[PDB]
């Protein structure tokens, strides 16, 4: 049982719209589906879109921000809460800690740095708890490729690239993430 | 003027001899340039045979470690110094202190997060050092599609993707490291 996903996602909009449509779709699916949104607490790209269509289906979104990021003026002013912590690595620490899944719309170096992180934790036995990514036209299509080219090549652990989900619709990534066990291997 | 160069690698030694061997070609130039190879400290997979190879042509090496790891009996013990720190943050953040620039030959998914978040320290201002991939083959390829279409779709600017150089040769990598600036943009 999922009650909170983090969304890990880009701080710009990209450079069309389905980037955003994606993120509003996400947005709305999982207030609909009575989930917490958890985030990094920004107003600007994708951030701002997906934590904007969560709120406007009634959905909690709770943003996890830096202060760094907050004096920088970039940070939420309509969400249930806005969580203002000290350094970069509390921020993830805090996000993983209120999540109980984690997806990546698409993103940049942030985004990537995230999400690689949290796996790295779920690798190493910190967590169980299931990522996924949710694809855009073929934007992760490279990314996944090389994912897989890791497997092959025997640096990543079949059992460890299976905590990686996907799918380009919100509810079925979030329903193969909330089935989600090492039991399928 | 690089003096310290970090390298981020598998833990594994890969399915095939190509990484292996190089590995051995990277620690060996890093040596014989005079250059001191900073890295996570093992002796397992490539990290093993990167440091070998630069301890066997005479180089200094420093191993920076977490005492989680250490005491899982990975740390090197031939180093001129292992350095135990408290937390794989904080390991991060020392080897980042030592190093003029960054490598990261093949590896999983702690390679890629160390990569990663390194790189993100750069686009955010926090230091200004050159990251490289060191091409084995064809296996950063899809890596390397993938990051160009993060700049296409605009989610990550053209200097902050331009951090990142490329070569399979550890001379040219490193010449391009050394002479790296923002001008060539």
């Amino acid at each position: 049982t999922l009650r909170s996903v983090c969304v890990f996602c880009g701080a710009s909009p990209g450079a069309s719209p389905v980037y955003q449509e994606a993120a509003v779709a996400l947005g709305r699916h999982l207030a609909e589906r009575g989930l917490t949104l958890v985030y990094g607490g920004g107003a600007v790209g994708l951030m701002g879109t997906v934590a904007d269509a969560a709120l406007a289906a009634g959905g909690e979104v709770i943003g996890i921000i830096p202060q760094s990021l907050q004096e920088a003026e970039i940070g939420h002013k309509g969400l249930t809460r806005l969580e203002v912590v000290d350094g970069m690595h509390a921020r993830k620490a805090r996000m993983a800690e209120l999540a109980d899944a984690f997806i990546a719309l698409p993103g940049g170096l942030g985004t990537l740095e995230e999400l690689f992180e949290v796996w790295t934790w779920g690798q190493l036995g910190y967590h169980a708890k299931p990522l996924g990514l949710l694809e855009v036209n073929g934007f992760y299509d490279p990314l996944l490729t090389f994912l897989d080219h890791l497997v092959d090549e025997r640096f990543v652990r079949a059992e460890h690239r299976g905590m990686l989900q996907r799918g380009a619709s919100p509810e079925a990534l979030l329903d193969a993430l909330a089935a989600w066990t090492p039991s399928v291997a």
